[PDB]
């Protein structure tokens, strides 16, 4: 990540966060911890890496 | 942790982080998360005691 990204897609439906279009990552580390959210929802923790 | 220091080693091999040189780690409280990473690194976060 950085050079060729993350393509982050979830399908349709319950969105990660908001418009739920398919989020990128350029930040270089990264670690990514996600649940699937009572509301319908995928936690995404905002700005991580190692 | 503080006190009696840390002794983090890298010993030729690869490098944790730069020089490979042993990181001792100071603060009282921390918490040691590294990874062998492709680049030959072992990257631990700074800061983050628990």
């Amino acid at each position: 990540w950085n050079v060729n990204p993350v393509t982050l897609v979830a399908a349709s439906g319950d969105t990660i966060k908001g418009s739920a279009v398919p989020v990128e990552i350029n930040v270089r580390f990264s670690d990514l911890e996600l649940v699937y959210c009572a509301p319908g929802r995928w936690e995404y923790v905002k700005n991580k890496q190692i």
